[PDB]
RNA sequence: CCACCAACCCCACACACCCCCCCACCCCCACCCACCACACAAAACCCCCAAAACCCCCCCAACCCCCAAACCCCACCAACCCCACCAACCCCACAAACC
């Protein structure tokens, strides 16, 4: 249900079939024959918006991420919930090691006013980024998070020029990232290009 | 592969004349959360038992050379334009003609 979007579909079939496949060989059992989920989903394709089913999804995540299990494999369904609606954060941090710097050093680099505020909000004291296993990886899955400080469209000036610069380095994961449009993407790709030009 | 007289735009009722228009409108934008058609972990050469590695090898050998006599896919003779009936030739001509 998460995964669903437009030009996704084949897509969906293989991660269902992958899906069937673990779920259908030892440690667990046939009990479903073949294609099942994906008619399943077609009838719950909205199922992912239900607070207590993705409560329960990021309920599992957490305890086979902290515990290998036999039947740890059920992870394959719930890792989506791990940071779950942190893409800027996530973007961060990625963006510092692909470009070799400490997060201070980069932030240096961020010539513009418009990132005052977002480098603000995603660097608040208090929660528990540093921690290996809490409560924060799975926040908004479960209950106290709201709306994610952390998204992508939260923290957008921030994105959108680490994305740039990864297109500038040719990374994939940036050329297929959606741009966050309000958040002045032309002079953010100025900036970035700039970025890229030196790390390149 | 000119020609019926005559007229000689495959022009022309009037009104007209964007294959414009009801209004509000006017991204084939927008629920939220999102936003790599990323992701269980472990891990990632579609690497690997060893022993090995010319899709090399019996030997004799090694022109898909050889009976011999031979060797133009030459030769009876007469010949030798895949010339030739003569008359002779524009696949010219009734006359009147000849976009």
């Amino acid at each position: 249900s998460k995964i669903s979007g437009q030009n996704t579909g084949n897509y969906k079939t293989n991660i269902a079939d992958r899906i069937e496949q673990i779920f259908e060989t030892a440690p667990f059992v046939k009990i479903v024959e073949h294609h099942t989920l994906m008619t399943t989903h077609k009838m719950c394709a909205n199922w992912s918006t239900i607070p207590n089913f993705r409560f329960l999804a990021g309920t599992y995540d957490m305890f086979f991420s902290r515990i290998e299990h036999l039947y740890s494999a059920i992870r394959v369904g719930t890792v989506v919930t791990a940071y779950e609606d942190c893409s800027g954060l996530v973007s961060f941090t990625g963006f510092i090691k692909q470009i070799n710097l400490t997060a201070r050093e980069a932030i240096l680099y961020f010539f513009h006013k418009n990132f005052e505020e977002e480098i603000r909000r995603m660097f608040e004291p208090g929660q528990e980024t540093a921690v290996p296993h809490s409560y924060f990886i799975h926040f908004r899955s479960l209950g106290l998070s709201g709306k994610s400080p952390y998204s992508s469209n939260a923290v957008g000036h921030v994105f959108n020029l680490i994305h740039f610069v990864g297109c500038y380095m040719g990374q994939v994961r940036s050329l297929n990232a959606t741009v966050i449009a309000a958040c002045a993407p032309h002079e953010m790709s100025v900036l970035g290009g700039y970025l890229g030009e030196e790390f390149f």
